């Protein structure tokens, strides 16, 4: 009776059964958003393109550089003052203006395409003393040409 | 009575008999949970090969070198520039591209090839500056050959 009466007991509880039907729902919800988010992963490795530039690197200013002389009007933009106080007291003041962290939208070639300046507020980089910070690249569809081309042209103009 | 009644009270209690169905389902839920997580490691253990390389060790680029020349077409990518100012003022610049972290597939003899570029977001690398990363590869099998061929013809790609 610990067991069969039990058993056969809740069989006939509307309680019980409204709760195991609902934690059948949200096990079944769970599963979905799991699901979901397999699908999102898949969708993105097999119909997307990324490219991601770390700090450390060398392309991140050129790619910034390039970026907000391709896209003149941003709304959304940092600064960069480089600052040099020559000797017989001789100051050499430049703003540099760069896309601001967050996300930006370009249109290059015909596509659109997502620029993502992330500064994962964490950890300090060592060799400059910075957070760590890096641009994303992404698109839709197949071809690295557009990357390869975007770097292109941001090294030319940096020489 | 407070043992003696309470006890038989609650056998003709159907919402004390609902509740408690809920536990035990919830309680085997959790124990069927832990029982998948174990049976999982089990099958990774005894039908999986891995071979895992730190960001320290050398074959670390070697490698990400050999997977960026044997998948032409990788979607996914990150760019390494290798940028060098001579004396008399001469630029030596050049994009090499390395897979970008996160997942990748790769197909080498008749085996998929499951490869892991994971940078672990939490500390930073005294030894470089740079966060800690490593890359995995997995695949379904009981022989390591294939491992060790492909780092033997990353070491001569390399060399």
């Amino acid at each position: 009776m610990p067991f069969s009466d039990f058993v056969l007991a809740l069989k006939d509880n509307p309680y019980f059964g409204a709760g195991f039907g609902l934690v059948g729902v949200g096990t079944a919800l769970a599963m979905a958003r799991k699901g979901a988010q397999l699908g999102l992963v898949a969708f993105r490795r097999h119909y997307m393109i990324t490219l991601e530039v770390p700090a450390r690197d060398r392309s991140y200013a050129w790619l910034l550089s390039w970026l907000t002389r391709h896209s003149t009007r941003t709304q959304h933009l940092s600064v960069e003052t480089s600052y040099l106080q020559h000797e017989s007291g001789r100051i050499s003041t430049k703003f540099e203006f760069i896309p601001s962290p967050g996300n930006h939208f370009i249109w290059y070639q015909g596509k659109w395409i997502r620029v993502e300046r992330n500064r994962d507020m964490q950890m300090v980089d060592l060799q400059t003393g910075t957070p760590w910070e890096s641009v994303t690249f992404t698109a839709l569809g197949t071809d690295r040409k557009v990357f390869f081309n975007i770097l292109e042209e941001a090294r030319a103009l940096a020489l």
